[PDB]
Order: structure tokens, then C-alpha cells, then sequence
């Protein structure tokens, strides 16, 4: 067995070398480990970004303004990545980050209602301000990395205030890797239109064996960087903590 002291650094350095500052909590059981190479992040709030998308899904599929297998139509206008010119379901647009098919879920949801259920989920500040189609990309609503795992632990085990089957439909729509016999379930965020950019990748293993260890990375991202340094170093620690 490897020290912590050395887990601990090899984790650091993942974060260190991607010339950049974060922080991976991982969730065992009750037990939350904090690590990466600016530890105090853990307990500072973010815009959620992209990560708002798995609370944008259930709150929509709940509340029956979407169903999971329904296409949202690219209405031809020009979008910021040409990845996002096609039609697609929540579950694609979920892979693809493609913000304007949940800003659509989110007006078809509408303010009221969207306020009261985040406030009933009691996600991060729960404050989501005037405007439905942008609060978690700018603000005003703001979420720890120690709320995303737990809002994380939460999803994973069937937990949060929603139907079972609106968190498998949207538990399904999360499956990004499988390494030897472990699957990731996770959803990125980059929130490009803060200062400093904030980069999330927030989800959980489920091991072969059944238990699910979730956890959130939170880390700041700059102009120039790959967007997949958030899967890499993840990887690269659930793998040194053997996780994976
Ligand atoms: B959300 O935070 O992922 C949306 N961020 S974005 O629209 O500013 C840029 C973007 C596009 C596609 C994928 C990502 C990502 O985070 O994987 C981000």
C-alpha cells in the first residue's frame, strides 16, 4: 500500500502540471477526501455551469416538459459550435453540452417554477435571480464543490425529491467511461462567461461490485486550455486511489 502522503502528492501534481488550481473531493460511504493542489476551493462558491444541466433534466422531465426520447430541433440559426447545429435529444445534448437545448428546457420549465424547485432541492445558494435561461452560466446561482458531490452522492443513490424514474432517465444520460468493469457517470461544466473561468467534473464510479464513489473536481480553467484536462486528471486520481 501506497502512503496517503504519496497519494497526496501524486494527486497535486496532476493539478500542478496541467498548470492550473483544483481540487478533487471524493465521497466514500459518509467520508469526503479533499485533494489536488489548492485544497481551499472545497468549501468556495462557483457558478455550477454545464453541471446545472443534470438538475435542468430532472426538474424538466419531472414536471413533464420533455420526455426522454423527444428531438429538440436545431432551428437553424448560427450556434458558437457547429457540434450544436443538429437536432438532438436530452440525452445528446447532455453529451454535447449544448446549452441552448437546456435553455429551451429551462423556458418551457419557467422562472417560478424553476425557482421552486431548485429551492426544494436546496442546490448550492438555491438563488436562480430574474433571468430562467442563464443563471447557472453567469450567475446569481452558485454551488461549493463539497454541494456538487454531495448533489452528487444524492443522484447516484436515488436520493434528491424526484420520481426513481426521472433519475435513471437522467442517471442514463451521464454514462461517459467504462475502465476495467468501473463506469464513469459524470456531466463537465466550464463556465467561460466568469472571471476566473470555473471547469467541473462532477459524477461518480459505479464499481463492478455495486458501490458507487462519487466525486466532483472543480479547478480553474484559462484561455488555451483543453477542455479534457478535467476527464484526464480525474482519471489519473480515481486510478492512483485506485478507485478505477
Ligand atoms: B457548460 O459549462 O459545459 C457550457 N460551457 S460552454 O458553452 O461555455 C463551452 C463548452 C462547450 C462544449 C462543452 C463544454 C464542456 O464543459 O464540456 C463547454
Amino acid at each position: 500500500h501506497i502512503s496517503s502522503q504519496q497519494h497526496e502528492k501524486a494527486i497535486k501534481s496532476y493539478f500542478d502540471e496541467a498548470q492550473t488550481q483544483g481540487v478533487i473531493i471524493i465521497k466514500e460511504g459518509k467520508n469526503l477526501s479533499t485533494y489536488g493542489n489548492a485544497l481551499a476551493r472545497a468549501n468556495k462558491e462557483y457558478v455550477p455551469a454545464s453541471t446545472f444541466k443534470m438538475l435542468n433534466a430532472l426538474i424538466g422531465l419531472e414536471n413533464h416538459k420533455a420526455t426522454t426520447n423527444e428531438i429538440f430541433k436545431w432551428d437553424g440559426k448560427k450556434r458558437t459550435y457547429p457540434m450544436w447545429e443538429k437536432d438532438m435529444t436530452l440525452g445528446e445534448a447532455m453529451a454535447l453540452s449544448a446549452v441552448p437545448v437546456y435553455q429551451e428546457l429551462a423556458r418551457r420549465t419557467g422562472l417560478e417554477l424553476m425557482q421552486k424547485e431548485v429551492k426544494r432541492v436546496n442546490f448550492g445558494n438555491t438563488n436562480i435571480g430574474t433571468q430562467v435561461d442563464n443563471f447557472w452560466l453567469v450567475g446569481p446561482l452558485k454551488i461549493t464543490p463539497v454541494q456538487e458531490v454531495n448533489f452528487a452522492d444524492d443522484l447516484a443513490h436515488n436520493r434528491l425529491p424526484f420520481k426513481l424514474e426521472t433519475q435513471e432517465e437522467v442517471k442514463k444520460m451521464l454514462l461517459i467511461k467504462e475502465v476495467n468493469g468501473s463506469k464513469i457517470y459524470a456531466k463537465s461544466g466550464w463556465g467561460m462567461g466568469v472571471t476566473p473561468q470555473v471547469g467541473w467534473l462532477t459524477g461518480w464510479v459505479e464499481q463492478a461490485n455495486g458501490k458507487k464513489i462519487p466525486f466532483s473536481l472543480n479547478l480553474e480553467m484559462k484561455e488555451g486550455m483543453s477542455g479534457s484536462i478535467r476527464n484526464e486528471i480525474t482519471y489519473k486520481s480515481l486510478e492512483n486511489l485506485g478507485i478505477i
